[PDB]
């Protein structure tokens, strides 16, 4: 037992990190097969950032303007192309340490592991949720751009995130591995608000199931609720609406604990309307919303990779 | 910016995990060079656990009673010995993936990364603190014994923890890699209380510095305090005494923020005596004590490995 914010083992990703330099900008790239992926703003000067024409700027670059290093090994760039906001550098060597992988685009409320890197070297690993406003609450310093987020599925690393920038609120934004930003953002140095952040209701419910599985049960009650009446209360507290698809994904946890999803919703309703009265759940005084139902199942059932 | 519970990259450890079977008990081992390390209670029957004589039980075992597997590779055990509560199996193959390493014994309040494994396969990675009562608040299911905790120092994995057992309170206990338990525990199935848990004061102070570094500053005040007067308040709230050595280790953070250690102590004093009044620090409603001063510096300065 116990319940922790747990990341995927990062070994299969550490072997893909390289350092990409263009001009005086050094950041991280992802070296899969014979392509290195990195944020396209590696080609910009700080003056270019206010309003860059990336098409024009990349045309003025040549292959030898890109210095890619895998440790000490100097990779020779033989081609460069732009896919949305990511740059694809073709190199003369396939990365042997290339795992089985796919590129996936996660949905708001889904979680992933971030391998934070600097100068192509891993610094640490942590777990993040894609917020409903398509930011992430990461931990990133200058030099971290090109760090990636990922899940492991059996043997196959699904890459879902590449880090590009930080908002004035301290939260972070980036793309999927085809180069499309999550959220409304563009890679230009202008004011760009993220939406209202909301609480990921299905994840709070998942974590309440995790608490029950670990013997923390004081919040269970005799009350029940319809899904609609739950959402009327939840939306007042800036919680995301709970859908029937969400109810379905909570099914395994409902089955394992014997507590119907709408019964647990009635627990959450009372916690929202009455607070926790100075009590804690799984050691927290606030409700936690960065565990998905699948996260709870994997951690409470011991899935390996 | 941002601040996360961050673990070390786990790649150099994933290559050391193997599966050890003896009788009907399967758990994890650590394969370094030509020695596999695992908990000695792998040799016990469930009936042996109430009061085992490990010396007698191991004498009745032979090398071929130990089935060690590195994936599909069958390792041949050529020797077995017991060091305190860990079993050392000599094998006929040195592990190539063996990193530079040492065995270290951490002190209460220090943190480490746990690579949770089942059947010799990594399941996930998370960060833990050694509690002042020498338990850890981990996440471990049946089959996780032999999972290890570690820090990375430049290039050298310092192994500090091997998982052995879970207490009735849901917290966990284990040994260092020379086989000595942390805390008062013995590997026998009897009632064994952990002491009072206390709050790791130097770590709370570290995390308050991390909050200031991230622009969360509402808790700063004009008050100051002597170290002794701080400890008089802190001990009333079951906080560990803050020592002059602790003050020294907070020095870098004091220097970088310009806030004297005793000035920050006066902030902590008021938070303890007045609560947070429904405010949060770094998104938490409770004070966090599982980041060391070095953790905060590494994460806020971007140290890599
Ligand atoms: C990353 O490229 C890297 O690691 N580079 C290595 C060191 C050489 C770098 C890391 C940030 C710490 N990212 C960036 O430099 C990005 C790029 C891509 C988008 C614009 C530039 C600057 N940038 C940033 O992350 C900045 N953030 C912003 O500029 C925000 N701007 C504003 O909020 C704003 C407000 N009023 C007026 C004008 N701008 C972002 C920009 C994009 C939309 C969301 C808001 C800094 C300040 C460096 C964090
Ligand atoms: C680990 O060996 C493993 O992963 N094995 C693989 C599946 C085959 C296994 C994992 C636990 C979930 N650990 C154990 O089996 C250890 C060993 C070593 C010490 C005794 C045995 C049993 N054990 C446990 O972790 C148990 N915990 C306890 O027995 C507590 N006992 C009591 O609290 C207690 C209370 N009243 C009377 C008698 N005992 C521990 C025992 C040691 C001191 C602290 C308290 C379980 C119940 C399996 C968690």
């Amino acid at each position: 037992s116990g319940f922790r914010k747990m990341a995927f083992p990062s070994g299969k990703v550490e072997g893909c990190m390289v350092q990409v330099t263009c001009g005086t900008t050094t950041l991280n790239g992802l070296w899969l097969d014979d392509v290195v992926y990195c944020p396209r703003h590696v080609i910009c000067t700080s003056e270019d950032m206010l309003n860059p024409n990336y098409e024009d700027l990349l045309i003025r670059k040549s292959n030898h303007n890109f210095l890619v290093q895998a440790g000490n090994v100097q990779l020779r760039v033989i081609g460069h192309s732009m896919q949305n906001c990511v740059l694809k550098l073709k190199v003369d060597t396939a990365n042997p340490k290339t795992p089985k992988y796919k590129f996936v685009r996660i949905q708001p409320g889904q979680t992933f592991s971030v391998l934070a890197c600097y100068n192509g070297s891993p610094s640490g690993v942590y777990q993040c949720a894609m917020r409903p406003n398509f930011t992430i609450k990461g931990s990133f310093l200058n030099g971290s751009c090109g760090s990636v987020g990922f899940n492991i599925d059996y043997d196959c690393v699904s890459f879902c995130y590449m880090h590009h920038m930080e908002l004035p609120t301290g939260v972070h934004a980036g793309t999927d591995l085809e180069g499309n930003f999550y959220g409304p953002f563009v890679d230009r140095q202008t004011a760009q608000a993220a939406g209202t952040d909301t609480t990921i209701t299905v994840n709070v419910l998942a974590w309440l199931y995790a608490a029950v599985i670990n013997g923390d049960r004081w919040f269970l009650n005799r009350f029940t609720t319809t899904l609609n009446d739950f959402n009327l209360v939840a939306m007042k507290y800036n919680y995301e609406p709970l859908t029937q698809d969400h109810v379905d994904i909570l099914g395994p946890l409902s089955a394992q604990t014997g507590i119907a999803v709408l019964d647990m919703c009635a627990s959450l309703k009372e916690l929202l309307q009455n607070g926790m009265n100075g009590r804690t759940i799984l050691g927290s005084a606030l409700l936690e919303d960065e565990f998905t139902p699948f996260d709870v199942v994997r951690q409470c059932s011991g899935v390996t990779f």
